[PDB]
């Protein structure tokens, strides 16, 4: 079987974490290993105001490129570094119901 | 919140699966977007005589560096491809609870 349980240890195992970005709400989503890539201060929720502000500020537009709205089935593809330093890949879709996107992020020391 | 339905809408997002291996039970098991990469004949469960059979016959060495036993903390990294034609990166790590490896597979049309 499967469980929250396994997808934490292969999410932990792999360094990385799962994104779901609503932008009705203002809330983005993450699950997985948030902390290891520099993204728990906005784990397990947070508005974009609070994802931008982690960005590294020459690195924003990068961010920006996550949460910019577009129709269902637009590739989210986007790499920045947030406070601490470290560089993420966001690789994801715009989903078929609702205006909503989802996707993974990982480290660039490991994904390309 | 995040449940279930959240795991499988990000990881189809990002057309990546999640991987679980035990080899003391001979268990491989899939969650994710395994039928979009070519592994939907190994999901949700399989055994490793089906993972290595699914392989194309000239990559099997690079499929065995996924079931290959290592000592905890060990990194799994391995490439190949399965029926059908899809190369797929496999990243993880043999965990420290028992003698089990987890991690992601992506496609490298998209992660390197």
């Amino acid at each position: 079987i499967w469980d929250a349980t396994a997808t934490l240890e292969a999410l932990g195992a792999a360094d990385v974490a799962l994104w779901i970005w609503e932008p009705e709400t203002d809330r983005l989503r993450l699950n997985g290993a948030a902390r290891a890539l520099g993204l728990g201060p906005l784990a397990p929720e947070c508005s974009s105001a609070a994802f931008r502000a982690l960005a590294l500020p020459q690195d924003r537009a990068q961010a920006e490129e996550v949460l910019k709205p577009r129709e269902p089935g637009s590739e989210v593809v986007a790499r920045f570094r947030v406070r601490g330093g470290e560089t993420c890949l966001w690789r994801g879709v715009w989903l078929e119901e609702g205006v909503r996107a989802a996707g993974v992020v990982a480290p660039e020391t490991k994904f390309s």
